[PDB]
Parts: structure tokens; sequence; C-alpha cells
């Protein structure tokens, strides 16, 4: 089987991508932000506290003939970003773009964090990165693409984001007239549940590649891309007032500039991030400081080649018996 549906992005600053799911009988279709860095599928819905829902739409088990109560079983989950969201499980059918599971733990929110409520668009996460990161209790589920993978043509799924434009998620095969030139794989580290693996370098604009191993995850669910300070410094020298500013949270720099392009590497290969994907827009309402794409991982403990990073590129996620990711332009 395959399945192939569109992911579009939340606003005009591609601040997150939503892709529509079809869950229980009859259908619920909700939007989800397909996270590879996280392993929970969980979502908005009839048992979230009220004053928590503010726009999403909700998935309601008990109009479902399909749904399950999960008996026992709670789920709990923080982010990154500080957010969070907890509550029960059930079992139900969830289809993605044509393809269907059967039995899928979907993870019913009971409590959500302000940041989810505030985000109208985002009606929960399907989490892509491996079950083991799964945080239902006491017996772990597994993901959508884990309970697909058997069924599937070929056990992979892609990312083609878009940039300011709509784009695509693939289960099952890989298409061939998505990209340009060939794939590059390389190796990836499950030990922490992720899509980890480890980039050749970087240049920024036209300067010259830096050959440097940089360790990161390959993060759907992350909007920026979060690089070593180092790296990061290089980058924003090359723009005209940038600046990091402790009070807004990292790199700053005029909305006047224009950015250059940042390169990373994947093997021999070479991925170009447009310098116009590296713009967040104004800080705040009307500011003429507008914020980075690039920002600092120090202190998060891991790099994070996030929406920015991936958007340049088609990614092949290969979830054969020893995973790889691979890389093309497009």
């Amino acid at each position: 089987s395959t399945g192939s549906a569109t992911t579009t992005p939340i606003d005009s600053l591609d601040d997150a991508y939503i892709t529509p799911v079809q869950i229980g009988t009859p259908a619920q279709t909700l939007n989800l932000d397909f996270d590879t860095g996280s392993s929970d599928l969980w979502v908005f819905s009839s048992e979230t506290t009220a004053s928590e829902v503010d726009g999403q739409t909700i998935y309601t088990p008990s109009k479902s003939t399909t749904a399950k109560l999960l008996s026992g079983a709670t789920w709990s989950i923080s982010y990154g970003d500080g957010s969070s969201s907890s509550g029960d499980v059930y079992t139900d059918t969830v289809s993605v773009g044509g393809l269907t599971v059967t039995g899928q733990a979907v993870e019913s929110a009971k409590k959500v964090s302000s940041s989810f409520t505030e985000d109208s668009t985002i009606d929960g996460l399907l989490g892509l990165a491996f079950s083991t990161l799964n945080t239902v209790s006491p017996t772990q589920q597994k993901t959508f693409f884990d309970n697909a993978k058997a069924s599937l043509d070929s056990p992979v799924f892609t990312a083609d984001l878009g940039y300011h434009a709509p784009g695509t998620y693939n289960f099952g095969f890989i298409d061939t007239t998505a990209y340009t030139g060939s794939i590059t794989y390389t190796a990836v580290s499950t030990k922490q549940g992720f899509w980890e693996w480890t980039s050749t370098g970087y240049a920024v604009g036209s300067g010259t590649f830096k050959s440097t191993s940089i360790d990161g995850i390959a993060d759907t669910g992350t909007t920026l891309l979060y690089l070593p300070a180092t790296v990061v410094s290089a980058y924003w020298a090359q723009v005209s007032g940038a600046k990091s500013s402790s009070s807004v949270g990292g790199y700053v720099f005029p909305c006047s500039a224009t950015l250059p392009s940042f390169t990373f590497g994947v093997g021999s290969a070479r991925i170009v991030i447009p310098g116009d994907y590296i713009d967040f827009g104004p800080i705040s309402t009307g500011s003429s400081s507008c914020f980075g794409g690039i920002q600092s991982s120090a202190g998060i403990g891991i790099n994070i080649f996030g929406d920015v990073a991936l958007k340049a590129a088609f990614v092949v996620f290969n979830g054969a018996t020893t995973p790889t990711l691979g890389f093309a332009s497009k």
C-alpha cells in the first residue's frame, strides 16, 4: 500500500505545517502537525478541558463506531519549546492520504498547554520518530508509520515541505519526479529515539565549505534550524546589523536585509537553503527587526534540522531494518 497527503503551512511564515488525517468511523478529519521529532499521535478532543479549546477541530470518540478505550492507558508529553499535553487513549482507524491503519493508538487530550490552545490551526500531532519515545503508559504504543510499515510497498516515508507553499508527505514510495539529481543517504542513530544523523559541514552564502561533523536530528516538528553557536555566529556575521538579542531570545536582523543562503552537507552532497527561507518576519507586529531562522542550539543539548533546513530538500525517512535518511535537492 501507499499514502500521499498534502501538507500546508499554517501561516504566511511557515511557522508549522498541517496535514489532514481521517480518524474514526465515520471519518473525523483533523489537521495534524506531522512531527518526526516525537512519537505520539494526540488530538484535541471532546475530553479536552473546554477553556483550553479555542477553534481547534476535535475528535469525539463516542461518535466513532470503531473507537475503543484502551483500558488504563494514559499519556503525557513535554516538548522542547516548553509546551505539553496529556490525556487518555483510544484505538481507532486512522488514514493518511489513502493509507489506512486499524487499531492505531489515538491519544485524546484532557489537558493542553497555552501554546496549543492559542494555535487554532493545529488539531494535534502525529509523531513519526521511533516508537521507543512513545509516552503511553503502562503499555507503550506504536507510531502510525510503525503500524503501517509492513503493509507499505517500501518501508519509507518522505517529507517534501514547501516554502510559503504546500508540499507532500508520502508513505510507502519515493516519487522520483519530486526532486532533482540523486538522493544521498546517510547513517542514522536511533539511540535517542530520533532520526539522528551527522551533517558533513556547512557554507554561508558563496563562502567556502567548512568540513565539520554536525550531529543533529531531522525534525519536521521544529520550525527553525538550530546549530552550534560557532556556526550560527558565522552565518549572522554576514548580515549587516544582525545581533543576538537576549530579550527576544535569539538572533534578529534588520527586516531590510537581504539574507545569504546557508548550505549543509549530506555526505559529499550539498543542500542549499535560500536566504529568504531564513526570514521569520517582524519580532512583533510593526517592528523593523526580524527574527532569524537559524538559531543557536547551545543549551538545547542537540542540533535540530527543523523545517528551515528540511524544506530545502526532498527527505527520505527510510524505516528499513537499519534506518537511514536520504536527502535530495529539489
